[PDB]
């Protein structure tokens, strides 16, 4: 086998690598180093979700966002509640929801007599996985994969930090966002400036308290944040849209937990599963992965879906196909949880199942391609021949973690599946951009060795 | 050296162990397996904090909780504001605060004419470490180590779920706590129950919503909750205590966020450092660790202390004594953060520092003693001869993590220091009772080899 031990000499001191690789044609393991150690898979976890979704949802699967009502239309009035049904569409734009509501106009509803009711019942319990880190929850990459999801459940604020030390930075929220940003951030001089933290503390109803400081900067810029209460956000946006459409409403917003009985007025459908999976796999969209993860449970068990139900469903589905998990922990579909524990060999068995069943699953085309697209279009260790345009791989990255899982063609045109998990990688401290050079060098050498072996 | 690698065969598949030990009398390393690999130390991290606290705070250090004003007292009136200064005391009880406020009434004050002003300026930025897991933040073990801390910033509620399927569980909060617990949790039948989640959602101002369902219970279901807004909680306690003391107050509660000057009326002192360190080390008190961590930085740098300053101070203080951290990540004093990264050998160098300076530090007596006290009085791997009454060790545990760091006497009467980090330990799914038999056997074997080597 490849001497993976010698290769990890170039990784930073303290790090730990789990590396396993198999020549599928020869049915031979050609690298095996901590292949059985549980590690943090980060976003390589999305491979499991991709397979489960293919199998339990199918290529015709679409997320539906619907408008329903129990009552009768007449005189331009909807004589009852407007029910808005959200099922976790992670790719729903504000533009789409608007056209959806526009459908009420087209049917001559001039005004709604009753209350606005949101049906988010297909998801159950929290909209965050267990073991997610609290301070990342305001970052847009970590926006909640909730039933209601509008423009990725992210917003930005406009900041102007062009000021002398001690002065207050100006923060405005653009008029489209029903959010508050409150508190005060000051400009720090270049001394204290390397120390700066911007603190964001969440309060109810999408009110974000900022504190701390920032280094002077000349030009305005935007900071993005995740929406926290996605039901209030969604309801506030629908009410503004109804006004814009000139449909009249003066009811309250209700948020029941149970499916809402009704007559269907209109429906919007997302792109189907193959397009969602491709964006999830190429760009590594956390929210698509966690929505599919629970959509899989919802459809598979026919009951409202918690992340725990997602875990049960994904394992049960892949187990049906011969995959064995032992005591792996799969707390989410995106890989964000710090409780996830998976060994390289388990990820590898899934990659083999993917390559074996490619005629059916067509998942190979979803993987980023070295030097070409997705999250590895510029990956340093992969950017030269013989690896460029040859290595395809799902990436996973968290603080301390640099992973790759996928396939390549060796110098004999045989296929090699491989999993690389690197954890404990640290070359400065909390809030030091990480020196990636030893990683570029490890990966360049590793994939060349698997190429020639 | 000891063949640690064979001994890990008894640990669950997937787990990883970092073990290192030294015979101090011979100065020989006798076990060294993954000794340089960064791992999660969990509460063994508190060893670093004990040493930094001894060096920078000293045995006379006590936390101060104080009452100040600028008005003068005339004719039974405090003619200005009551300032209550909190500095992070992690062992302040509401009875102690009550006796402190009683002192006003011994100085003749029976009415306060102004406002209640809290000064919590000694600590700054969040009261939570970065990399803490969001869903544990409502649990009493994860109560915020804030400036204001009353009864461990934890309270108790009871759910009476001894009722039929379909009924709403009754929530009872004892009346001493100025908090609200509300929601509709229902009792689920035997069929639905395995799918239930009992959730809590935190709302502004210490309002807790419980949601979900649970199986019929056949005793009272206790909830133990962390206080989320510690300033509001403290101000509410103060106002009820003032009332109960017959001191009239009708002013506002102000939280200015900067140091508040005034004349000192009365000062409550905690128990001194050696008592705080003994409780932190014997029992593993998370709040005393994170309190001391930031008190250390406040006193060492003389400026409001965040967790980042805590990290800088602890490293700087120990670096002076010859400890080298390289690229370790210490995000807190308690080890709760999932970003913490430290190698067995760095912890061992601190243990050696501890044994070498025992005549001045007196920290040896703060470690738990196998089969005798603290968190290893009943630790199954250590409770037989020759380990019982001989091994002393600080424990660390999180989901997946089972650590010891401490000392023992071997068969020759020489002192051995050791560090055992186990991560990736999984014997079932997330919410499962973990199986400890593999841990008991691995530890019984490892400490026996270290005894015999
Ligand atoms: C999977 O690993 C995901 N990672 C994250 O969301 C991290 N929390 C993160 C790391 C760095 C920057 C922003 C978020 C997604 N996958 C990553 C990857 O494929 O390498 C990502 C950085 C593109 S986000
Ligand atoms: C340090 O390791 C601390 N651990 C925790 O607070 C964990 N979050 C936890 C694990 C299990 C149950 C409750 C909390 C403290 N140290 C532990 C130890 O010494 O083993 C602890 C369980 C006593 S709490």
């Amino acid at each position: 086998m490849i001497n993976v031990s010698d290769l990890t000499q170039k990784l930073p001191e303290g790090s730990n690598a789990g590396v396993i690789a198999k020549n599928i044609n020869q049915n031979q393991i050609i690298a095996d180093y901590n292949g059985s150690t549980f590690m943090l898979p980060a976003s390589t976890q999305k491979v499991f979700t991709a397979v489960a979704a293919k199998l339990a949802l199918g290529d015709q699967f679409q997320f539906e966002t619907a408008l329903l009502s129990n009552g009768k239309i007449q005189n331009g009035n909807l004589d009852g509640n407007l029910i808005v049904s959200f099922t976790g569409d992670p790719d729903l734009t504000r533009g789409q929801l608007y056209s959806l509501l526009a459908e009420l106009k087209k049917q001559g509803i001039k005004k709604i007599n009753g209350d606005l009711v949101l049906d988010t019942s297909v998801f159950s319990s929290h909209d965050r996985g267990l073991g997610w880190i609290w301070n990342d929850l305001t970052m847009c990459f970590n926006s909640p994969p909730a039933a209601a999801n509008i423009d990725n459940n992210c917003f930005y604020a406009e900041l102007d930090a062009n000021k002398n030390p001690g002065e207050i930075v100006k923060i405005n929220v653009p008029a489209q966002f029903p959010i508050q940003v409150f508190g005060q951030v000051y400009v720090a001089d270049s001394n204290e400036a390397p120390y700066c933290q911007l603190d964001v503390v969440v309060h109810d109803n999408n009110r974000y308290q900022v504190k701390g400081c920032l280094a002077r900067q000349y030009k305005p810029f935007g900071l993005s944040f995740a929406v926290q209460n996605t039901d209030a956000y969604a309801a506030a946006i629908i009410q503004r849209q109804l006004r814009k459409l000139g449909i009249e409403f003066n009811g309250k917003v209700l948020l029941p937990q149970k499916p809402q009985q009704g007559q269907l007025l209109a429906k919007h459908l997302s792109k189907p599963l193959p397009d969602l999976l491709k964006k999830m796999m190429k760009k590594s969209d956390n929210q698509i992965a966690d929505s599919l993860f629970r959509a899989v449970a919802f459809n598979y068990y026919k009951r409202p879906a918690s992340f725990q139900l997602g875990t049960l469903a994904v394992k049960s589905i892949l187990q049906k196909q011969g995959i064995r998990f032992g005591n792996s922990i799969l707390a989410d579909g995106s890989g964000l949880s710090r409780h996830n524990l998976v060994a390289p060999k388990t990820m590898l068995s899934v990659l083999e199942y993917i390559a074996k069943n490619e005629d059916k699953l067509h998942l190979m085309e979803t993987f980023p391609i070295a030097g070409v697209d997705g999250t590895i279009s510029g990956r340093g260790g992969l950017i030269s021949p013989p690896l460029v345009k040859n290595v395809i791989a799902k990436t996973g990255s968290l603080k301390g973690v640099y992973n790759l899982a996928g396939f390549m063609t060796n110098a004999r045109g045989e296929k090699v599946a491989f999993v690389q998990f690197i954890n404990g990688y640290s070359t400065g401290d909390l809030e030091s951009k990480t020196k990636r050079a030893p990683l570029v060098q490890f990966e360049r050498n590793l994939y060349n060795e698997l190429y020639k072996y």
